[PDB]
């Protein structure tokens, strides 16, 4: 069983669209006009109030501030949500702070509130309509589709990805923002975010479980040639009896994808990750520093990794702060002890700049012998630059101090080695000098 739509062709009910055990109940996709698809275009010259373009009559598109000049990025949102005074048209907002942009809302909100089972259709015909546009700018235009950037959040990932194959992968860029895992994970190729989508598919995981048990909507499939997992991938810093996921697609962690990258839009290295295999050996830093070449950037400015599309699925971990704009380096901090007596307290201690300095930060809790080393990696939330000083501090009678302490920049690899002679009192924040 199949249904037509004029020029968006026909779609079939066939494996691997339906009858399959993830996707057991054979349905078909509502009709266009029942999805009612609308793609609102926003531009630096009309970045609050979008214009209303189409495919089927491009002379919209000649009259609307499209520009031929300028790259090109789609925001497709996904189950139970929609583009107008939301978050897709935020996100073009902030694009407009650093680029000249044709940034391009798609609105499917009718075709988004129903069952879960009946949007994972209609997303098919959103995927078509998208693709009918994006091939009215090559040919109507002569528009490259290497300046196509399709950035979907959960279903919208997919959607992005359906595009991309109706195109044959040429569309320049995929992001996709933790995109839904129920009906897509291991599942083939054809129905779900791949490599093959784009020549550059780049995906930020944020409320990722396997399907059985099932704790959150994303997927921790790997599909893109880069993966980030920030945070672990399962849940985010700021997020027995009967298990309610009855507003799953709307979890705090979940949403949290397209906050990191309307972030990164405008703190472009605020979120680096770190080629790694498991968020445990990140934590234990073995994934420490960048490499050479450098870490890629997990965002809006991921397409200037060097070897973005060198192999599929490129795992990264990063961490991430807790609120506002989210941004957050890392440092890996070894500090060695002196004193006359071992104590049991605890160790702080603090970052000098040349920016700003940090807070204090604990680094060891427990026994604190002199001559001790100590390391520790931490989450400062601003870049401090170079670090001109460092202070240490301990607390609990005796005297107490740090004799050495290294601090190494996760960003550009840069070692800083800081010394001191003295010893203190608790409370008292001893300062370190370069040696
Ligand atoms: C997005 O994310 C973050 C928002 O949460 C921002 O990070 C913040 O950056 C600032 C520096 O830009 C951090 O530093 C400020 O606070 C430190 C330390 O504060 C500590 O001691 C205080 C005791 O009074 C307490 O109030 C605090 O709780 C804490 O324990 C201060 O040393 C600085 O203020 C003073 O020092 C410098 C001199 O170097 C002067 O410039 C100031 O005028 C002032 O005299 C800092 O203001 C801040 O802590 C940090 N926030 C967190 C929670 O980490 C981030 O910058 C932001 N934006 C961007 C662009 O990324
Ligand atoms: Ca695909
Ligand atoms: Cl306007
Ligand atoms: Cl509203």
């Amino acid at each position: 069983k199949e249904v037509c739509y004029g020029q968006l062709g026909c779609f079939s009910d066939e494996k691997p669209w339906a009858g399959t055990l993830q996707r057991p109940v054979k349905l078909l996709p509502w009709s266009p006009e029942d999805i009612d698809t609308r793609f609102l275009l926003y531009t630096n010259e009309n970045p609050n109030n979008f214009q209303l373009i189409t495919g089927t009559e491009p002379d919209t598109i000649e009259a609307s501030n499209f520009q031929l000049d300028r790259k090109t990025r789609f925001i497709i949102h996904g189950f139970l949500d929609k583009a107008e005074d939301s978050w897709p048209s935020d996100m073009c907002k902030k694009m407009f702070e650093v680029e000249k942009v044709n940034c391009i809302c798609v609105d499917w909100r009718h075709g988004s509130r129903a069952m879960y089972t009946q949007a994972v259709q209609n997303i098919r015909v959103v995927g078509a309509e998208t693709a009918f546009l994006i091939q009215a700018l090559s040919t109507q235009l002569g528009y490259s589709l290497e300046d196509v950037h399709v950035i979907g959040h959960s279903l919208g990932a997919h959607t992005a990805a359906e595009a991309g194959r109706r195109l044959g992968g040429r569309v320049g860029r995929i992001t996709g923002l933790d995109p839904a895992g129920p009906c897509f994970q291991d599942e083939p190729e054809e129905v779900r975010l791949d490599p093959s989508d784009a020549v550059f598919v780049d995906v930020i995981h944020t409320d990722s479980s396997p399907i059985v048990p099932s704790l959150g909507f994303g997927m921790s499939q790997k599909v893109g040639h880069l993966d980030f997992f920030p945070n672990g991938g399962k849940e985010m810093p700021g997020c027995d009896g009967i298990w309610e996921g009855i507003g799953g697609f709307v979890s705090c962690n979940h949403l949290r994808s397209f906050e990191y990258y309307s972030s990164s839009v405008l703190n472009p290295d605020g979120f680096l990750g770190y080629p790694c295999a498991s968020y445990d050996e990140f934590q234990e830093s073995k994934c420490f520093p960048c490499p050479a070449e450098g870490c890629p950037k997990m965002g809006h400015y991921a397409d200037q990794f060097k070897g973005k599309t060198s192999a599929v699925e490129q795992t990264f971990f990063l961490n991430t702060g807790e609120s506002g704009n989210f941004t957050s380096w890392r440092y890996k901090v070894s500090v060695t002890l002196s004193g006359k007596e071992k104590v049991n307290g605890y160790i702080r201690i603090a970052l000098y700049g040349s920016n700003e300095n940090s807070k204090q930060y604990e680094i060891f809790k427990g026994s604190l012998k002199p001559d001790a080393s100590h390391t520790c990696a931490i989450d400062v939330d601003f870049n401090v630059g170079k670090i001109q000083k460092v202070k240490f501090l301990w607390n609990k009678e005796p005297k107490l101090g740090a004799s050495q302490i290294t601090v190494q920049s996760g960003e550009d690899g840069t070692e800083y080695n800081f010394c001191s002679s003295d010893t203190v009192e608790e409370n008292v924040l001893q300062s370190l000098y370069p040696c």
